[PDB]
């Protein structure tokens, strides 16, 4: 068995390029990888389908118009350790939004539209290790300011990210800046 739409090879079950709106409901339980990328998604449902699959530990979900994940959705997931969500359009980060991957040790959220981030929204991620923010506009004011000082503590490869709203700290690290800086005046999320 395997989903009908999608290809298996071992235990990687490869759903890409398949036009797909919603994740294929019959996942083998063996599944280790599973490859979602140039899709339709939308968005990642909560039906807990993930804490559901004990052997996942790959997740790729690039180039799929993401713009949100469901609250809980990674729910009993310790599993996954590394997942790919580079090129989407999501741009605020909640803070029940990872929660329940304490085992993940990469994450990449490259090219996306994050500009904001809920305080609290990476602390569920003790095994952290590598963070791709790269090419995200993040609006670097007094709401980003405990984010700031979050990356230079982790100690991280810094995340790439860089500033895309104070016209002044425009393009520069969020991690070489003083939470002095970070001062908005005259939002977040």
């Amino acid at each position: 068995d395997c989903p009908a739409m999608c290809h298996c090879e071992g235990t990687t079950v490869d759903c890409t390029g398949r036009g797909l709106k919603e994740i294929p409901r019959d996942i083998p339980l063996h599944t280790t990888e599973l490859l979602l990328n140039d899709n339709e998604l939308g968005r990642i449902s909560s039906d807990g389908l993930f804490g559901r699959l004990p052997h996942l530990v790959k997740l790729e979900l690039k180039r799929n118009q993401l713009t949100g994940i469901e609250p809980n959705a990674f729910e009993g997931a310790s599993h996954i350790q590394e997942l790919q969500l580079g090129e989407n359009k999501i741009k605020e980060i909640s803070n029940k939004m990872f929660l329940g991957l304490h085992q993940l040790k990469t994450l990449n959220l490259y090219d996306n539209q994050i500009s904001c981030v809920m305080p609290g929204s990476f602390e569920h991620l003790n095994s952290l290790t590598s963070l791709n923010l790269a090419s995200n506009p993040f609006n670097c004011n007094c709401h980003l300011a405990w984010f700031a000082e979050w990356l230079r503590k982790k100690s991280l490869n810094g995340g790439a990210a860089r500033c895309g709203a104070p016209s002044k700290v425009r393009d520069v690290q969020i991690k070489d800046l003083p939470h002095s800086e970070f001062k908005c005046s005259s939002e977040g999320c």
